[PDB]
């Protein structure tokens, strides 16, 4: 078969393709060696491309990141801060938290959902030098069906999922980031299908889906 670099791949192959990431935007560190941060770069690479989402870079793979970037395919790691008020209210609060706390992230975002307080926060940088770029409310799971807390990663996502829901990013198996449901279907009928997960207003799930590739640290508590 063609050669196949994955986690563990070392030498100087890995290192180009790490360039290339680095030219499609994800920075990591290009130092010859295929870990976690090149792993998840390359999922989030290939849902990008709309190809098998494996980490694995063969042929097919290798092919699209010799191609030059545009804006559809190309990632931004530094995203300036959005103009709701709400951000530069949180901000010192927010930036706070997230600096003083421990953020594992494969990415230069995380995620940091307050189930007391039903709001999200979504920051670029790195850990202990965050910067708040987005805050919103949200809607988690009902009390027999809470949202799991802990620490995640950003797995996977979709456009959309008799009811549907918007952008959605995956925290965990069936625990989601997404938007309200689809006519709205609020109420104690909206939280009972809506489970565990977390809603969110359209615009702000896009955000999301939008914003954060695979591997973005995600805590929730």
């Amino acid at each position: 078969k063609p050669k196949v670099f994955k986690l563990g791949s070392s030498g100087s192959d890995v290192k180009s393709i790490q360039d290339k990431l680095n030219n499609y935007g994800y920075a990591i560190t290009a130092d010859g060696k295929f870990g976690p941060s090149t792993d998840w770069a390359v999922r989030d690479f290939q849902y990008k491309h709309n190809i098998a989402m494996d980490g694995s870079v063969s042929d097919q793979t290798m092919n699209l990141l010799n191609q030059t970037p545009t804006d559809a395919t190309r990632v931004n790691s530094v995203i300036q801060p959005d103009p709701n008020p709400d951000v530069q209210s949180l901000k010192a609060a927010a930036e706070n938290l997230a600096n003083s706390n421990d953020t594992p992230t494969y990415t230069k975002f995380f995620i940091i959902t307050s189930l007391k307080e039903q709001r999200v926060y979504v920051f670029n940088g790195d850990p202990h030098n965050w910067k708040l770029i987005n805050t919103f409310q949200c809607t988690s799971g009902a009390s027999d069906t809470p949202t799991i807390t802990g620490r995640f990663y950003v797995q996977g996502k979709g456009l959309a999922f008799d009811v549907i829901c918007k952008y959605y990013t995956q925290i965990q198996g069936n625990y989601l980031f997404h938007s309200i449901l689809f006519n709205v279907v609020d109420g104690t009928l909206g939280a009972s299908l809506s489970h565990g997960c977390i809603r969110l207003a359209v615009q702000n799930a896009k955000y999301i889906y939008d914003t954060l590739p695979m591997g973005t640290g995600i805590w929730i508590y």
